[PDB]
């Protein structure tokens, strides 16, 4: 049948894997009113969206004898709703300077790759030093992404810090994917210590990214050059320190999700 009209509150339209425990509770309140259900206790599902998605339909029925089957099917319909394809490009400094920090860069990327696993996400991994290389071409195939992560872990840092070459490969793929028609995010991990005219080259390439519609983030490693990262990223609000650990990861995750 094609007579379903499920429109969630705007702030609940993100894929349920990103729902907080409070989001789950709000979804229940919305559903009770939308579907004229009997009262749903606010603690019926004391868990976040990742956990909600592990429950079976039987679990829903046990938790809500009056409404669990309907809520489960509602969730399935929400999961089937089309969401805009979102493309994340990681542009990673493998120069000699960040050699003793490669694992820190890799681990930040792995954490973000593990977060952005909803089916509308596609990831690409690029590394740069004296030359830039696409390690993982843009894809939503989680098997290829896992292989891309294994390849990233084996990188041996060496060479100059020619970040413009890495940004160029993100821009080339964004152009091939549709340019302004795409939803594209670049995440550059670097200390931002650029030599010669590389600052000019990098800022030019980043402005090209923005002319293609992309939003540019910079994650700083080591004693990174904050001002330089601010000129590459869209703004200081899109510059995060890799040293901020979970708080920096949460900050950048929320910022990216808020581009949807
Ligand atoms: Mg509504
Ligand atoms: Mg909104
Ligand atoms: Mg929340
Ligand atoms: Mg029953
Ligand atoms: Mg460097
Ligand atoms: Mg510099
Ligand atoms: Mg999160
Ligand atoms: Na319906
Ligand atoms: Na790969
Ligand atoms: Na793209
Ligand atoms: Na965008
Ligand atoms: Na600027």
């Amino acid at each position: 049948h094609h007579h379903h009209s499920i429109r969630l509150p705007a702030h609940l339209r993100l894929q349920p894997i990103y729902w907080s425990r409070d989001d789950v509770a709000q979804w229940l309140k919305w559903a009770e009113n939308e579907f004229s259900l009997s009262p749903i206790d606010s603690n019926t599902f004391e868990m976040n969206g990742k956990a909600l998605l592990l429950l079976t339909k039987e679990d829903f029925r046990y938790r809500s004898p009056h409404s669990g089957d309907e809520l489960y099917e509602l969730l399935q319909h929400i999961l089937a709703q089309a969401r805009t394809v979102f493309d994340l490009y990681f542009v990673l400094d493998k120069s000699g300077s960040v050699a003793n920090n490669w694992i820190e860069i890799y681990n930040f990327v792995q954490q973000l790759a593990e977060r952005f696993v909803s089916p509308e996400m596609r990831l690409s991994f690029i590394v740069f030093s004296s030359q830039a290389t696409i390690i993982l071409p843009l894809t939503g195939d989680r098997g290829k992404i896992s292989k891309g992560l294994e390849d990233l872990k084996r990188v041996s840092p060496v060479g100059e810090t020619y970040i413009h070459e890495g940004l160029k490969l993100a821009n080339e793929q964004i152009q091939k994917a549709g340019g302004l028609k795409t939803s594209s995010i670049i995440i550059a991990l670097t200390d931002g210590k650029l030599d010669g005219l590389v600052p000019s080259y990098a800022e030019k390439e980043a402005k090209i990214s923005r002319s293609l519609g992309a939003s540019v983030y910079a994650v700083g490693v080591l004693d990174f050059e904050q001002a330089q990262l601010e000129r590459i990223a869209d703004s200081k609000e899109q510059v995060f320190p890799v040293k901020g650990g979970f708080q920096a990861l949460k900050g950048i995750i929320n910022s990216i999700l808020a581009q949807s």
